[PDB]
């Protein structure tokens, strides 16, 4: 059989989201996106030998609200909140996405996982035992990862799989 997996993908912009998302469908790096696409993403993968279909929303625009995400914020099975390991703001920002997933969920155990993304780059401003341990307190798996060199991108969404088929079993 199959299982469809509908996910979002949040954070800052410029931490890699459409990067992260292009890698996953496309299999390949894209350096240039229109920050103001957001779309959802369509891709069969084998996960854990499961014929798994995803269902990616990649949220960007400069607009407050938008309907596409409100309604996978409602619909969404799992979100993945990304940070750049190089952007302070942006892990700052974290607890703001897992915040608003957590109240139209009206639910403390949504399945997510923080990925710290960019991997690759030098001069990182995150220390990893601050997102390891923020990872720790929301209860949720922490995936280092860089679109650039494609070093842990299915991990972070198979991860973020089977933390969606765990909350269905309950
Ligand atoms: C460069 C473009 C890009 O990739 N962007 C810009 C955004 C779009 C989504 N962003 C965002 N979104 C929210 N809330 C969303 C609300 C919504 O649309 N509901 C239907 C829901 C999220 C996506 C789960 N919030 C923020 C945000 C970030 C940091 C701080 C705040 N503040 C905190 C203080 O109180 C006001 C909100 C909000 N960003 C950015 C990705
Ligand atoms: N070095 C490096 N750059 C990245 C990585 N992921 C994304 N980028 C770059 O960061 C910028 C923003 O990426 P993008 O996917 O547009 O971010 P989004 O705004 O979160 O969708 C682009 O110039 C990308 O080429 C990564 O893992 N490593
Ligand atoms: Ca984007």
């Amino acid at each position: 059989g199959m299982t469809e997996y509908k996910l979002v993908v949040v954070g800052a912009c410029g931490v890699g989201k459409s990067a992260l998302t292009i890698q996953l469908i496309q299999n390949h790096f894209v350096d240039e996106y229109d920050p103001t696409i957001e779309d959802s993403y369509r891709k069969q993968v084998v996960i854990d030998g499961e014929t798994s279909l995803l269902d990616i929303l990649d949220t960007a625009g400069q607009e407050e609200y938008s309907a596409m995400r409100d309604q996978y914020m409602r619909t969404g099975e799992g979100f993945l909140l990304v940070f750049a390991i190089n952007n302070t703001k942006s892990f700052e920002d974290i607890h703001h996405y897992r915040e608003q997933i957590k109240r139209v969920k009206d639910s403390e155990d949504v399945p997510m996982v923080l990925v710290g993304n960019k991997s690759d780059l030098p001069s990182r401003t995150v220390d990893t035992k601050q997102a390891q341990d923020l990872a720790r307190s929301y209860g949720i798996p922490f995936i280092e990862t860089s679109a650039k060199t494609r070093q842990g991108v299915d991990d972070a969404f198979y991860t973020l799989v089977r933390e969606i088929r765990k909350h269905k079993e309950k």
